């Protein structure tokens, strides 16, 4: 049978992402790796799918959740913040990581928020920044780009005075490229990232939440943390207890 209702009850199927390095990334062979692949893969290991019988696709983050409502996915995991416009198209599983979301700049560009005012802030298309930066960096002029790797390269041509992403994709961008550097910090604890699944599949969601919470209470989340975000403070929540 088919009890977590999947397009392939032997395969699962996610939405993912290629740039979005450390959280969900290819490496130069194709695969997907990052912290939120080896924790959905770890998850998947615990409802009894082994890493061959997990298959993930790269999109842009804009299609992820279209693509699991429409059926094209089971799951999508790529960092994606959990809030109450998303949960009236898809459903998630409880949260895995909550921090920073991040304006990313040159050697010799902005300082602080106020510094933004007037000037060409990239953003991804769909993501929780463009609706941060609409609501409160109004006067800056918003530049849409399909994924992170146009935006850096934008950045680093000068097309675009700062780049508008998550915290630890900020973080690996200005260690591969030196002369950028964070300005900004903005929370984004209230939108923890959370798998994506269809709305209502209530099997899969409570398989995907045991998980979560038994990979958290063996200290398998804070080992694949550790790993892929070294440096970044883990909260008690998310630790074993
Ligand atoms: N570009 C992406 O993959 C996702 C970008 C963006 N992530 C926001 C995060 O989920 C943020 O709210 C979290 O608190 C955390 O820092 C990482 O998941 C979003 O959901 O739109
Ligand atoms: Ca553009």
């Amino acid at each position: 049978d088919n009890p977590l209702g999947l397009i392939d009850p032997t395969t699962i199927s996610v939405g993912t992402m290629g740039d979005a390095k450390p959280y969900a990334f290819t490496t130069a062979d194709g695969n997907f790796t990052g912290f939120d692949i080896e924790l959905f893969l770890n998850v998947a290991g615990r409802l009894g799918f082994k890493k061959e019988q997990v298959v993930f696709t790269g999109q842009e983050f804009s299609a992820l959740m279209p693509s699991v409502a429409n059926g094209r996915f089971d799951v999508a995991a790529a960092a994606i913040g959990t809030t109450a416009k998303r949960k009236e198209t898809v459903d998630f599983s409880d949260g895995y990581l909550a921090g920073f979301l991040s304006v990313l700049t040159s050697e010799a560009g902005i300082t602080d928020a106020a510094g933004l005012k007037g000037k060409r802030l990239g953003v991804v298309q769909g993501t929780l920044q463009e609706i941060y930066a609409e609501k409160n960096f109004a006067g800056t002029d918003l530049v849409k780009f399909p994924d992170n790797n146009s935006a850096v390269s934008a950045l680093n041509n000068g097309t675009v005075d700062a780049h508008f992403l998550d915290f630890e994709a900020a973080k690996d961008y200005s260690a591969r490229y030196p002369a950028l550097k964070i300005a900004v910090n903005i929370p984004s604890f209230d939108a923890p990232a959370g798998f994506v699944i269809r709305k209502g599949n209530d099997a899969l969601r409570n398989a995907l939440d045991k998980g979560l919470k038994e990979a958290m209470q063996d200290g398998t989340w804070k080992k694949l943390h550790e790993k892929w975000f070294p440096g970044t403070p883990m909260p008690a929540a998310y630790l074993p207890k």
